[PDB]
């Protein structure tokens, strides 16, 4: 019921307010389809700088900045429609370039149009302090302010979400963007920049220049007037983001059936479940055998298959740098004695390739697939005696983006969400982004700086 | 090795920096040695019409509020260390006045230094907000200001220690103060007086005028240029506080002999304990019979005593009213069918009168003396079955001053904490206020408004 | 155009989500019209009984608190588009028993509104504070909790915007509400209840018990179930509010012509002005006559009259008793020899009667009408020549409810809008709330109480 | 009276706890009297890594994150007690290393013990989020924790000063540090590792890495275990920091005196003055002849010379590279058509270089010596007609550490306030630091992530 492209689709890129036509070209084919879907520039240097120097232009001039907060929520807001009018749209081309299931992409909308909403409500929130406390002949005061023009680089796995969960607080504080997308997920940031000029975004405000790493990336960071640059693949900040070797650490005394549950959603999609895969199990030893075996009952159901059949809930492996890396991985696991209790292989299914729901089991610390990091429905089980020893395995690694802990006990719950290193943690529920927010109070503050401001009488 | 006073020590009140004679006086014998210890004046109506008037004067001229916070912060903590340096005369005249063991009267002081030393702190992070997103032409702020002239009325039971818990904070924002003291606890209300003129404290800004509820006390419920009145025992604001009905639920999965610790040393004073007297035991039937022995023993090692011995943990009854109230309580509980487990009587012990530490088991709530309140070590159990039942025992009083909640369960805990009324609440501990807080971040602003600006171009 | 009611309607009060029939009835008849329009129930101290025990009941049971904020938000909007809808009809009730221009009320409707939406945002917004650094085996933090059953006693000049300033605030924390409105101003009141029953408030969260401030007032002050008590005409708080008494004070530095089209704002309703009376001007001495005359000449142009003229600026006297306290204002400010320069007196415009725009010149603060307050488009010019002189003359009342300064000299505006009493202030700029807030950050926080919670391990 | 060493005198560097030898050394002779005075160890890249293991264990294994504040603020303030006893031994050492007056070293000196003073008290505040409004079963919370180890690089021109802006900060949250400060002026931060020693720092919480950019610096910023990275000179968050080219705009309507006195202690060093220097000046046309003859009286004034007499207010040149700079930049003004209105010489002074106060005016923006910056008493004056022309001007560098505005109009001021970038602003008032904070309030948050708990029933 749903038809490929005839012929690819030539997109060109987006730089103040008005699209640009590619000179070299990126050709990319449906991961589940070997089939052209989108013809993307490779963009230059000196793309860039003019992307750069749009963005500036914009930030400085007040087209944005300068407007009440209320004008920057009402475009958020009015994107928020557009986007809600478009999900399928941008599902389509999602799936195309990036193989995610459908009903996973649409999932993934959802949750972007939330982000849209959150970040134009946080606009008109964002504020400082005032010191009326010092005496009468001196007044002072902490001003928020936008830190200008932001340089933002978004990954291939969750290239639309990524995008959502940074652009509109980003846009909301009055700074200005410019977005490197993945060479092979690109589409959808540029239907992105439709929608927003669709919304009245200001021209400049939002570009977005395609093309590779070793040339427009570099061109990023090396660019002496962005005042922030964001990567989350990977001028006064530089942030970086972290793994989704995501733990979830089960102890004896939760709901067993619920946990497993949760390992099952978080590591395919399920309807009312968005976007927090996980790929590390923590499971105390006096359980681990029965608990294991209740999860791999569960992951023998997840659907694997045609990502725009509604019901798939494993979707086409991306590229094809990720299809040898899963069978690196596996292969590395079992010659170092980590059983495999189940998947392991990679399905060929008519002209794609598909992870099944892999689950190793006894697995060390010490092993190399406990080092290596992989995305695809894989999972590590490794086995704890106390507290301190689930918490060590967890902090395993360098940061984590989520967590999560099963238990009754709350000296355990506690010690567990905050000796763990996350940015996001869940206490005996599934790991969800989808149906205050931490990102309400603080996604547009990211982007300020504060000016202390010191007046005498 | 303690000497009382030869002959009763006569006070004077406080009005605009300077001591005033009284014409006629309340005399107060101290509650365990029957033996004239202070001369207290009862001042008129007319007296507190200055007091006011001079706090008005004070607070108008900016002679305090008008300082920079830095000098409020340096009069408050040099209050603090006068307090120390003054320590056992400050314990001794609250022992002689209201019976109380002098080593909690002396851990109930070293609570009113850190007060004050809070006080000084959050005197200097006093803050408001800044709009800087309202467009170019616009600016908004909010700003923090004292509420003005403060009524506060302090009741006979902890008369230093919830004076300590508020004038230091209602000074910190700038505001002016106007006491009256319980006639019975007057004496060290007029030593902080002393010590605060002391630090360095201008005229008019800390005012005590003593005397009779009938007089003093309605002339200032009554007055209409107190901005804000506080009543703790009992024109823009009016708050009111609440029971020390504070009820202790206990659980079956808790540690029930650190539980009944709890317990213990929340109805006597315990070195390393101050301030949370506890009245109400809600505790799971399944486990009632044993945690209740385990308290019966503990509660029959409690010192019962010379209030200047310092190991005494119960002091003197402290009025002659208290002492009715006590002996018809545990009339009535046993009229009604309540189980005396243990004490239920007044000990003679020379020239006072102790209650001895008193439980009641087998109480339902519907009791006579579920509902009536007592000051002393007399506590009442309740059963339950069902997290819902301890939740609905527990909040069957009009609003908790404490609360707390032993369990391992992580959901009966929160459930406890989120559902129970009650203004502190803990969690597996002994409450204590003794050896960031909420009073640290908010004690200050309770004493403050808001004042809005909006600055256009 | 605008026909008056053919019957006088006949109102039920509303408790527990169901109207009420009266016993004893108030009849009000149209201040502007002098033909019956509304017949409203006097309740009995038994009513009142029965509508706190109804908010009692709604607050404990978890139908209105215990909902996710999400909800309480959700009602409140609808309850906000509902208002838009009906608009028409509110206003046309508002006129009718309050005599004011109907512009005017639509436009507060609109304020209204617009509180109704703020309320919404700001429930989900509401929050406490972790405690993270208390070392590993303690954790401490913060919660905001509804404070319970709140009474509100409205006043009859702002009967419809002085209730939705505040109940969707007291709604949205999660307290149940029981209001009081007017004898003479109920409609809108009631309309407001059926307004939320229809946008899906569970029942007994919102009454209404009509009736005298002897009877239903007086059972409302005294009743020991009401854990807030609001009035805004005139159990842990009792706040009060303040007079509209609000000076205006002009420098000579500043936009004269701007100052003075501020202060003709100020006292008549224009459109894009809602709801901010003036009535004092605290004008420099040196410019004093020029800007009075500016001043007379915008006030002899306000539009006075038929208040369901859509150009109506001035409306008709609400009650009787107002009307003998405007002719004996303006008697008692001529015999102190203050100079009437326009205005003075009462039109009689058919059935009606109307306050001309008045102001007097010369006053000294000690004069009689300095002290006295009115309602209605009556002002009183003072002179300066110092800032700290301005100052003093804004202070002289008790507390201001709002203030502006006109200057270009910044120590001058700082100083003033510092320095003056009041909690809403304007710079250069017009008062009004018409076309983020302080009432976004802090009017929900205002029904909430803070429990603090000590977890050991 | 000051005598130098008669020996230079040999530091180790400084590795979890202990003092360590270097290898190869950097000789460190005094900028003022041409005398070797230290010998700094050139550690290697692996001697950084063991600085970083060392952190890295420090933090990881409890002995600073895991304790309470109250023991991280109690060791800052000891540290800050033992530098105020050691002020002079510190002052000599950076006047020996940097040829600061030890006027200004020793005022530079207060300014770092308050920034302890500071850190420790932000450090019991630090706090995070409660949601208890998302229904019954469910709990959110936001904590804030320490980012882990924090890597700083500092500069050559405030090198203590630099150092205790950030460091007292970043190990208050419970982060971990390790710093390399500038070869050419290393001896303080040193001796800053022994006081922090002294006042019971943990090991590996501090650690000073001394050595080359080319080595030390590189091998930190390419170091894959540190989280954060701080340049003050020059894995999830890298910050830089920014220029000295504050501008001071200032309006014919402004006290000129008072300016000019700004502009004068900007450039210099008073008593009373801390550490904002200021090399932009930017003036109304028609007062800027008036105003720059009263800057060049002021300039004219300075002392320069001895740095180890108390009256000097002008240091040695610090390094023999600034030195050409210097002579470059006079040389480059000239040339293009600044007028030079007084200084312009470097000053042969015994066996020390010392810039003379200089001023250049009639400087357009376009100029070389516009965009070009400099360290030293250089002072280049630019005039504007209109309040746009001011900001445009201020804002023609990259981003400001500082900016202030003088004039008496709120409008003019607001508006350079708001509009010009810079972190701390004042408004008629010297630009100083020394004798509530922004840095009291957020200089700890800086280090520190959130995390967003989610606990379902």
């Amino acid at each position: 019921t749903v038809s490929l492209p005839l012929k690819p689709r030539e997109f060109g890129f987006f730089i103040d307010g008005e699209w640009r036509a590619g000179k070299d070209f990126f050709d990319r084919s449906s991961p589940a389809h070997d089939v052209p879907v989108t013809r993307i520039p490779r963009c230059t240097r000196e793309d860039l700088d003019e992307a750069v120097a749009a963005a500036r232009r914009a930030f400085e001039n007040g087209s944005w900045a300068g407007l009440a907060a209320a004008d920057r929520a009402a475009v958020l807001l009015k994107a928020a429609g557009l986007l809600r009018e478009r999900r399928d749209d941008i599902a389509y081309w999602e799936v195309l370039e990036n193989g995610k299931p459908i009903s996973q992409a649409k999932g993934e909308i959802d949750h972007c149009i939330a982000c849209f909403e959150m970040a134009a409500g946080a606009a008109r929130m964002l504020h400082g302090d005032t010191f009326n406390n010092l005496g009468e002949g001196l007044f002072g005061m902490v001003l928020r302010e936008p830190i200008g023009v932001v340089g933002l680089i978004t990954p291939w796995n969750f290239p639309f979400m990524i995008l959502c969960e940074r652009a509109p607080f980003i846009l909301a504080s009055g700074c200005t963007l410019v977005v490197k997308p993945a060479e092979v997920t690109s589409a959808t940031t540029l239907l992105l920049a439709e929608i927003l000029a669709d919304a009245g975004l200001p021209k400049g405000v939002f570009n977005v220049v395609t093309g590779t790493g070793r040339t427009v990336g570099q061109a990023m960071t090396e660019h002496q007037d962005i005042d922030m640059l964001s990567f989350t693949g990977s001028l006064k900040k530089l942030g970086l983001e972290l793994g989704g070797k995501n733990p979830i650490v089960v102890f004896a005394d939760s709901n067993l059936e619920d946990a497993a549950d949760a390992v099952a959603f978080g590591i395919s999609f399920n309807t009312g479940q968005c976007c927090v895969s996980s790929s590390r199990l923590i499971v105390e030893r006096s359980v681990a055998e029965k608990f294991e075996r209740l999860v791999v009952a569960k992951m023998e159901k997840i659907r694997v298959g045609d990502p725009f059949d509604p019901e798939t809930q494993i979707g086409a492996i991306t590229t094809e740098a990720q299809n040898k890396t899963i069978l690196d991985y596996i292969a590395k696991g079992k010659a170092e004695g980590a059983k495999l209790l189940c998947g392991g292989g990679i399905v060929d299914f008519g002209k794609g390739q598909y992870i099944q729901p892999t689950l190793f089991t006894d697995v060390k610390p010490s092993m190399g697939i406990a080092r290596d990091e992989i995305f695809g429905p894989v999972l590590a089980s490794f086995h704890f005696d106390t507290v301190d020893e689930a918490i060590a395995i967890a902090n395993d690694t360098v940061y984590g983006l989520a967590a999560s802990v099963w238990s009754k006990d709350i000296d355990k719950a506690l010690a567990v969400t905050r000796r763990v290193r996350a940015g996001r943690f869940w206490v005996n529920t599934i790991m969800s982004g989808g149906p205050g927010r931490e990102a309400g109070l603080y996604g547009v503050e990211e982007y300020t700086q504060i000016k202390s401001v010191h007046i005498e009488t």
